[PDB]
C-alpha cells in the first residue's frame, strides 16, 4: 500500500487529518510524485497554509526542487498566496531561488500581477532586476501580461525600464567562435568587451569553449582576470 | 535558327568577349538585358572582372545602378569579387557606394567579408559608411572578424569602426506592452521614459510591433511620441 502517494494526494486536496494519520504511519514527508513534487509543493500550490505549517514543523524540506526546479516558494508566489509566502520566507525559503528556466519567485509573482505579494518579496530582498535564462526580468513579464499597477511598483522600486536582455554577437564573439586567435588578441588590445553577451547570453569565452578553441579561451580567461 | 540576342549579349559579356559584345550592341541588343536572375551584361562582366568589357558597356550607356534579383548592383559584385580597378571605374561613373542589396548589405560589407584590403581602403576613401548595418544589424567589421581577415580588421578599427558592434537586442517592456495591446501600460512606460527607438531581435521598434498586431491606438500614441521629438 503506497502511503507516500496517499500522503501526496492528501496534501494536495488539503486533508490535514489524513496527512496527520499518514505521517504517523511513517509516510515519507518528502515523498516525490512523478513530477518531483513533495507534499510541501502541492500544499503550497493550493494555498493550504495550516497544512504547510504542519509539514514544515514535521521536517518537510523547504527548498525541495521538483523536476522543473520549482521550490514551494515559487509555487506560492506564482499563485498569489501572500500569508503562505510570508510563512515560507520566515521558515528559511530562498527568496532568489531559480527554476530550470532561471525564473525567481519574483518573476512568477510579477507575471501574474500579484501586487502585494511582489511588495513583500521586494521588502524581503528579492532581486528586482533578476534575469532568467532568456535574459528577461520580472518587469518584462508584468508589462507583457498587462499588469499596470505592478509595473508602476517595479519602476518605483528601481526596475530598469529599458531592460533588453542579451544582444547580437560582437566581432570578438565571431573571432572567438571561429577560432581566429590573432584576431582575438587584436580585438582585446583595441578594447573589445570580454563581457559582451550574444543572443543566447553567451560571452566570447563561452563560444571559444563550445568550439574547442583552447588557446583563445585561455587568452580570454587571462583578460577576465586582469580586470 | 533561334537565339535571343539579349541572351547572346549576356553570354558574351560573362565570358568576356568584347568583340561579340560590340557586334551584338550594333545589331541592337538591349544593353540592359537581364538574365533569369536579373543580371545585366554589366553585372556578369563585373563578376568575372572584365574591365575593358565593362568600359565598353558603360560608354554605350549601360545602367550603372541596375539591380539583379538579389538587389545587387554591379558595384556590389565587383567589390565582393575583389576587382579593384573595376570598382574604381564603377564609382567614377556614378555607382552608389552605399547601395544596399536585399539583405541590406553594402559593397563594403561584401568586400570586408572577403578580406579585400586595398578595395576596402578605396571604398572608405570614396565615402562608404564604415558602420553601415545590414538587415541583421551586422556591420562590415563583423564579417571581417568572423571570416578572420586580420589586416582588414586593423584597418576598419583605424578608420573608426565600432569595435563592440552588437546589432539588435531583446525586446524591452515597451515592446511587450505594444505587442500585446496594453495601451495604458504603453502610455505609462512612455511617460516614465521608455525608449521608443529600441529594437527587438528582428530589429523592430515597439511601433512596428503595434502595427504588426493591429493595435492602432498604441501605434498612434507611439507615433505621436516619435514626432514630438
Amino acid at each position: 500500500m503506497d502511503i507516500g502517494k496517499k500522503l501526496l494526494e492528501a496534501a494536495r486536496a488539503g486533508h490535514d487529518d489524513s496527512v496527520e494519520v499518514l505521517l504517523k504511519k511513517g509516510a515519507d514527508i518528502n515523498a516525490k510524485d512523478n513530477s518531483g513534487r513533495t507534499p510541501l509543493h502541492v500544499a503550497a500550490l493550493n494555498g493550504h497554509l495550516e497544512l504547510v505549517k504542519l509539514l514544515l514543523e514535521k521536517g518537510a524540506d523547504i527548498n525541495a526542487r521538483d523536476m522543473f526546479g520549482l521550490t514551494p516558494l515559487h509555487t506560492a508566489a506564482s499563485n498569489g498566496h501572500l500569508e503562505l509566502v510570508k510563512l515560507l520566507l520566515e521558515k528559511g525559503a530562498d527568496i532568489n531561488a531559480r527554476d530550470e528556466d532561471g525564473s525567481t519567485p519574483l518573476h512568477l509573482a510579477a507575471s501574474n500581477g500579484h501586487l502585494e505579494l511582489v511588495k513583500l518579496l521586494l521588502e524581503k530582498g528579492a532581486d528586482i532586476n533578476a534575469e532568467d535564462h532568456s535574459g528577461t526580468t520580472p518587469l518584462h513579464f508584468a508589462a507583457k501580461n498587462g499588469h499596470l499597477e505592478l509595473v508602476k511598483l517595479l519602476l518605483e522600486k528601481g526596475a530598469d525600464i529599458n531592460a533588453s536582455d542579451f544582444s547580437g554577437p560582437t566581432p570578438l564573439h565571431s573571432a572567438a567562435e571561429n577560432g581566429h586567435l590573432e584576431l582575438v588578441k587584436l580585438l582585446l588590445e583595441k578594447g573589445a568587451d570580454i563581457n559582451a553577451r550574444d543572443k543566447f547570453g553567451k560571452t566570447p569565452f563561452d563560444l571559444a569553449i563550445d568550439n574547442g578553441n583552447e588557446d583563445i579561451a585561455e587568452v580570454l580567461q587571462k583578460a577576465a582576470r586582469s580586470h
